[PDB]
């Protein structure tokens, strides 16, 4: 049956391929503590060398599950396996189960503290699918569910940005700041009916996804450069007259057929600016609408566009992508840049003839017939992101490769049940505990298999691309050395990106 | 009857000590195969289950 | 319905992959030209440098197709997708059509030459299921399909060693070998019932294999290294008194643990001998059964065995499998050299404690709980070759790595009808003629896919390990060069081997 003393579920782990679908099943142990005091604040974030950038949030009790990140479902071995197999794959079905609860009491003396369960004692599970609040999760953000399945997941609290902060300064007297100030929307999750949970419940989650594939397959050649070289064209060309060299009217020739195709947008023109503290980036996307004061640089007001580049060659290193593979991580060490998949489509360049020579133009906007890849992603690249919801909108590929989505995985929020204590003067005293549990995570992936006409082998991902490190420097990327410590892989290619090893005829 | 820890020899060292420079020794090393028991399907019990 | 005017088939190629099985379809245009003189002859082949080797061989009209290679069923695309995702394969069903002949004469008045269809001549089909006949192939020999679909086969005529020649070379008096000379016997195809077609005639041919599987996996650790180092181990050892050093019995280390297994066997004692004219072998397996003067070295009486190693360390280059990648190869340019797959159960060595040291012990012979793996194959290997029928033989597994059988594919037999003309005075005078068609064989091979609980990545075969050769030295291994030569692989490694990607757990 059910009760105290019997599990809710076990230990699910591994990947089932086949040729039309691949599963992952993935179980972790996570821990939830109480978060902010179990009140609702709401704070400035006003660093000192940001150059006027500030920031309010709205701070929560809740935490919540992040699951957006191909590491953690896919592992090396899987990762390898999809990507050298596969032309294409997409999320089809995620089912998420929470289950064998532990609320412990924490009881702090001194030095010494200790862990006593409480039965009675209960935990908050609320999962958004219809995306009422604010959206917890963001790209990139290091909250996602762990790689290594012995790992331990640590919830991180739940909050988001109710207002641009320097529009709702109201500094002296503005009726536009004032009007913007009185409509900052608050939210909180208990306006919804979620569920409560005891050590012997479990609960489960399902998400379908409506998505686009993420395509596996590399081009050989750019799309301008399909024609027979043989063949002679019809085509003339007309050459003004530019020095002593006269006009001249011609046929094209056979090997220089002109394309009816043209390179991917993307915007080099601009650079970054500051100081790191600040908000850097090349382009700054800024809402100020009328009224408000300028007050110091358009720091304080913009969001700011990375990577700018979209399918255009980087000039430098300040327009290519790069993180750092541990939390650790600083400073230029142990960071990853991106580099050239060397497909034909991903990185493109436009020159504008002057008469003598080409020129680079910078600003490539969108125009018609332009075909581009969009970003080669790693294991430590995120699966999909929030779409945001707006009357129109251009056509949709974010420059980061990840999926948007209309409706991403509703994000699920977990909360220690405030347990209050009694107090003779009237004070808020909670009882401090916390929970551990188990949450395990299956994706149905829809996959689609490669063949092909050419004669010549292709590339794959092969561990003898792999660099070895550690304390004694004798272990492989992807190991663990002796100190328990995983080793990371030092460059992009040992992530084994996609649009790299299979072949396709534009 | 106590437990005893499992392990396992992933490499012949020697081979793999990939002292100074050695072409062979490091694709040996690349190579080093790495187990974790997590992969697999497997079950929790409390004090009131059995297997 | 059918006519000199109608085709009796089409091309087929390509490869089909599932997870179950693999068909490959290939066909071949080929060339049938008139051998012999339209006569069986036996004729001695002596070379002057071979230092007393000679032999006599018994050829025929007759010609034959061979398929037993890797490189002619398996393009460099497919053979990289069957080594990558694949553990086990091996050839199930064989079928063989040959159609759309041609027979044309030849008409030679000079420097010129022309050529004429004649309708009525025909051509002779001999399939030998039964193997009522002498082997017409014998592996790594350079008769086979050609790898390239669009390139021409030619047949080589069918011929067989009758008897040992010195044996029988019956100088002075001898009775044995008198006797053994009368017992030469003499094969001719026409005692069999075979087919004749004309040029809109076809033939098919069905062959079924009994096989044992090729095993694509590779092993990480020796089978003596499998334990648990920490666990401590009940046996005890005792190592006698030596120098001043007193005797001393001990437990053995955890680290230490003996192994029940034992290195597979091969013989690295002999080198090879004299001029390489001659047959040079370090092993010499000679049939000499009394009687027979000596006469010459043993070179003439005997075969010899090489790759002599097995599954032992080659000490050096002439116990190492090397061949030629194209017929034009001579004196160390073109040939590839075998290499370790770096499978713990290809390579292997015995040593012998002396109390001083271990010393390397050159013959290991066959012995109780050995374990080995076959020699790892590329596209460059023979498929199967032909098992002699004995009444006892020891463990099957040819150190050249293919697939002995009881009963390969039956060699298709071809020749050219003799058309006879009139001569006043009694002569052969045949017409001279030749006929060339095409050739389809479809194989379909039974293949397993691995699964394996690995973490990391595991190697895969890689165009990037390939390299670069032509006229101009632009193109790639796997291509054509600007005259049309096709780039074969400069190594080992380019030839993608088995044993090498797939890990498996001993």
């Amino acid at each position: 049956g059910s009760g105290v003393g019997i599990s809710t579920g076990g230990w699910v782990g591994g990947s089932y391929f086949t040729d039309s679908y691949v599963i992952t099943k993935n179980t972790r142990q996570f821990l939830v503590k109480i978060q902010n005091d179990h009140k609702y604040r709401t704070e400035n974030i006003i660093p000192s060398n940001a150059g006027g950038k500030s920031q309010r949030c709205v701070s929560t009790p809740w935490s919540y599950f992040n699951f957006n990140q191909y590491s953690s479902h896919f592992s090396p071995q899987d990762w390898q396996r999809l990507t050298n197999e596969y032309k294409r794959f997409k999320p089809r079905k995620m089912h998420v189960k929470i289950y064998n609860l532990q609320i412990k009491q924490i009881l702090s003396n001194g030095a010494d503290t200790t862990y006593n369960n409480d039965l009675t004692a209960g935990v908050h599970i609320f999962c958004d699918g219809e995306h009422a609040y604010p959206n917890a999760t963001h790209p990139w953000d290091e909250d996602v569910m762990p790689e290594l399945p012995y790992e331990t997941w640590y919830l991180f609290q739940y909050g988001y940005i109710p207002v641009i902060h320097e529009l709702a300064e109201m500094e002296d007297a503005n009726a536009v700041e004032k009007a913007i100030a009185l409509q900052i929307p608050f939210f909180m999750l208990e306006n919804s009916d979620h569920e409560v949970l005891r050590t012997g419940e479990s609960t489960e989650f399902t998400f379908d996804f409506d998505c686009e594939w993420i395509n596996n397959e590399r081009a050989y050649i750019p799309p301008g450069l399909m024609f027979n070289p043989k063949v002679p064209t019809r085509r003339a060309q007309y050459i003004r007259q530019h020095g002593n060299t006269a006009s001249s009217n011609t046929r094209i020739q056979p090997y220089a057929k002109p394309t009816s195709w043209m390179t991917g947008p993307g915007l080099l023109s601009a650079q970054r600016v500051g100081p790191a503290g600040s908000d850097t980036a090349s382009w700054m996307v800024v809402v100020n609408p009328d009224g408000t004061a300028v007050n110091s640089g358009m720091a304080g007001v913009g969001s700011g566009f990375d990577p700018p580049s979209g399918s255009l060659r980087p000039t430098d290193l300040e327009y290519k992508i790069q993180w750092y593979q541990t939390p650790e991580g600083t400073n230029s060490d142990g960071n990853i840049i991106s580099n050239p998949p060397l497909s034909m489509l991903r990185d493109q360049a436009l020159y504008r003839g002057n008469q003598t020579t080409y020129n680079l133009c910078s600003d490539v906007w969108m125009f018609p017939n332009q075909i581009w890849d969009r970003y080669p992603i790693t294991r430590e690249n995120p699966i999909w992101c929030k779409k945001p919801r707006s009357d129109k909108n251009t056509i949709i590929d974010p420059f980061d490769g990840t999926l948007a989505m209309d409706h991403p995985p509703g994000t699920i929020f977990i909360k220690m049940a405030k347990i209050p204590v009694p107090s003779n003067n009237n004070a808020d005293s909670y009882l401090n505990i916390y929970c551990t549990g188990q949450v395990s995570c299956e994706i149905v992936w829809e996959v689609e298999r490669y063949a092909t006409k050419n004669w010549r082998p292709e590339r794959r991902h092969t561990a003898l691309g792999l660099g070895i490190g550690g304390e004694e420097n004798i272990n492989p990327t992807y190991h663990v050395d002796k100190n328990g410590k995983y080793i990371q892989p030092t460059t992009w290619d040992m992530c084994y990106p996609i649009k790299t090893n299979i072949n396709k005829v534009l």
